[PDB]
């Protein structure tokens, strides 16, 4: 459905880096962080 197809908030992407760790970038104002928004936002 579409479970898979917004885990993160509409423009937010997961990415994986060669460490391993997961960063999240906003595609809205291009914002990348370190951060874990689903720790966060309760959707």
């Amino acid at each position: 459905g579409s479970m898979e197809q917004g885990f993160l908030p509409k423009g937010w992407e997961v990415r994986h880096a060669p460490n391993g760790r997961p960063f999240f970038i906003d595609h809205n104002t291009k914002t990348t962080t370190w951060e874990d928004p689903r720790l966060k936002i309760p959707a």
